[PDB]
C-alpha cells in the first residue's frame, strides 16, 4: 500500500486565542475513520491553547522552526524548550525560512540532525523557486536540497523524517503543481532516496505535497503513487481543511 | 533626578517549566518598596505560563522580538498575536539579532516604527562592537543607530520608547567595562535626544545598560547619572535579579 498518510496544517504567522479556538472545536468534532496522521502547527505563543484545547487522537501539535541548542539567542526557541513544553514533531527548511531567514541547505541539514537526534518527528521542507523552474533547474535543485539532509543523517535517522515538497512557485499563488508536475517531482525525489538509502527506506517514506492544496484539488494531488499527504498554507485557517483530510488515505 | 527604573530580565532562550516557575516563584515573594518597572522577557513558549504565575504587582512581561505583521513567515510571531495575547512590552533590535539574524539598522527601527504604532511599550536595543569601539567608531554608531530608530518616532512616540546601551565590545571578548564607560556611551545617547529631539523628551529617557551585570556591580552601576536601570542576560536566570532591582532605589 502506500505509506500512512499526513494532513498537517501549517498555520504560519496567523491566528487569534478565539479564532484559532474555533478550528480546534471544528476540528475536534471531526470524525475520521481511516489512518492518517494530523499535525497542527501553530505559532509558538498558542502552542499552550492548542496543547491543552486540541482533542482529537488523530492530530499532533508541531512547531513551526526552532534553533538546536538554548543559549544566547534572544528571540529565538530551541529544541530542548521544544521538547520540555511536550513538543514531538515540528516543521523544518520552510521556503520563508530560506527566503527570508537565510537558512541555506546546510543550516536547514544542521536543525534536521538535531531534531532527528533530540528525537522528534520532522517534517523538512525542499523545493524550487519560480527562477529554477524556469531554467531547468528544477532536479538540480531538489537533489541537491535532499542530499544536504541525507548527508548528516544516518539510515535508522530516516524513521522520523517526512519531506515536504514544496514549489516555491505555488507557495500561497494559487498556481497549484498539476498532479503531473507533483508526481513527478516526488517520484524523482524517491528515486534518489532508494537509490543512496535504500529501497526499504523510500519505500516507507512519507513525502508530501505542498503548494496551494484545498478542498477541490486535493483528490487528484492525492491520488498519485508518490504523493502521501498534505502541508497546507491557507486552508489550514479554514474548515475546508476537513475535507483535504479526507482526502488522503 | 531620574525618571522610574527598569529592571528587565532577558531569559533569552533558555528555560524550563520547572525552573522558570521557581524563579517566578522567587520573584512574586519579592518585597519592593520602589517605584521601579520590572519586566520579565520570557520565550514565545514560556509567555502562557508566565502571565498565569507571575503575580507581583511590579512585573509585566515582555517578549523577546517579533514582526510587524502577520501572514506567510513560518516560523515568526508578529504584533497582532502578541496583542492578542495580552503582551505589552517587547524588546527589539537585541545585538544578538543583529548578528546572527540580519537585523539591519532598517529593519530594527521599522520593528520600533510598528510596536510604537501597535501601543507597545519597547526596549529598543543599540551597542557598538569591539572593532567599531577599537577604530574611534563608537559615536557614529551609536548616533547611527538611535537615529534610524527616530527616523521612523513622532515626539509624542518617545514615551513609549525605553532604550538599552549594549557594549558589545565587551561582550565575550575578554574586555571589561567600568561605570564610567557605561556612563560615557549613555550620555552620548541622552544628548543627541536631547539635542535633535527634545530636552523634554530627554530627561524622562530611560536609558538602560545593557551589558554585564551582577548582584555586585549594579549599584555602582545605578550610581551613574544616566544609568535608568539594566537589561539583565545570565543574572536574570537566578535569583540574583532579586538584588539588581533593589539597587534601583
Amino acid at each position: 500500500s502506500k505509506p500512512q498518510p499526513i494532513a498537517a496544517a501549517n498555520w504560519k504567522c496567523n491566528g487569534s486565542q478565539q479564532s484559532l479556538s474555533e478550528l480546534i472545536d471544528l476540528f475536534n468534532s471531526t470524525s475520521i475513520n481511516h489512518d492518517v496522521q494530523c499535525v497542527v502547527a501553530s505559532t509558538f505563543v498558542h502552542l499552550a491553547m492548542t496543547k491543552e484545547r486540541l482533542s482529537h487522537p488523530k492530530f499532533v501539535i508541531a512547531a513551526q522552526n526552532a534553533i538546536a541548542k538554548s543559549g544566547a539567542f534572544t528571540g529565538e526557541v530551541s529544541l530542548p524548550i521544544l521538547k520540555d513544553f511536550g513538543v514531538n514533531w515540528i516543521v523544518l527548511g520552510h521556503s520563508e525560512r530560506r527566503a527570508y531567514y537565510g537558512e541555506t541547505n546546510e543550516i536547514v541539514a544542521d536543525k534536521v540532525a538535531a531534531a532527528v537526534a533530540s528525537g522528534f518527528m520532522v517534517i523538512a521542507c525542499i523545493g524550487e523557486t519560480l527562477q529554477e523552474r524556469e531554467s531547468g533547474r528544477t532536479a538540480v535543485v531538489v537533489l541537491t536540497q535532499i542530499a544536504a539532509i541525507a548527508k548528516k543523517l544516518k539510515k535508522a535517522d530516516w524513521a522520523k523524517v517526512v519531506i515536504a515538497y514544496e514549489p516555491v512557485w505555488a507557495i500561497g499563488t494559487g498556481k497549484v503543481a498539476t498532479p503531473q508536475q507533483a508526481q513527478e517531482a516526488h517520484a524523482l525525489i524517491r528515486s534518489w532516496v532508494s537509490s543512496k538509502i535504500g529501497a526499504d527506506v523510500a519505500g516507507e517514506l512519507r513525502i508530501l505535497y505542498g503548494g496551494s492544496v484545498n478542498g477541490k484539488n486535493a483528490r487528484t494531488l492525492y491520488q498519485q503513487r508518490d504523493v502521501n499527504g498534505f502541508l497546507v498554507g491557507g486552508a489550514s485557517l479554514k474548515p475546508e481543511f476537513v475535507d483535504i483530510i479526507k482526502a488522503t488515505q
